């Protein structure tokens, strides 16, 4: 599924990310937009032959599996296909991991280079929230 900008917002609050670890909502749109073009099929791969997954094209090497990255580790305890789902549920659950591990939102190379420092909230203008 491709979602609209405040499709997408809606569902995002609605599973709890709107300043989830501080981040308000603007930052959560704004790394969908660049890392998937809010585009729940997307799929990446890596030169270290790990592929990125779905909306927020979560990494198989950490999060998810795929069964062919070798050694990986499976910290959302899914099928990397689960990500791809029109349903964001599983994407928004493993995300709340990644983003509480340490780094917070500077896990998302997009997020850090399209997103940091930028007036977020234009992301979620306009929408009835
Ligand atoms: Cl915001
Ligand atoms: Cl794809
Ligand atoms: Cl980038
Ligand atoms: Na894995
Ligand atoms: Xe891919
Ligand atoms: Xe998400």
């Amino acid at each position: 599924k491709v979602f609209g900008r405040c499709e997408l917002a809606a569902a995002m609050k609605r599973h709890g990310l709107d300043n989830y670890r501080g981040y308000s909502l603007g930052n959560w749109v704004c790394a969908a937009k660049f890392e998937s073009n809010f585009n729940t099929q997307a799929t990446n791969r890596n030169t270290d032959g790990s592929t990125d997954y779905g909306i927020l094209q979560i990494n198989s090497r950490w999060w998810c599996n795929d069964g062919r990255t070798p050694g990986s580790r499976n910290l959302c305890n899914i099928p990397c296909s689960a990500l791809l789902s029109s349903d964001i549920t599983a994407s928004v659950n493993c995300a709340k991991k990644i983003v509480s591990d340490g780094n917070g939102m500077n896990a998302w190379v997009a997020w850090r280079n399209r997103c940091k420092g930028t007036d977020v909230q234009a992301w979620i203008r306009g929408c009835r929230l």
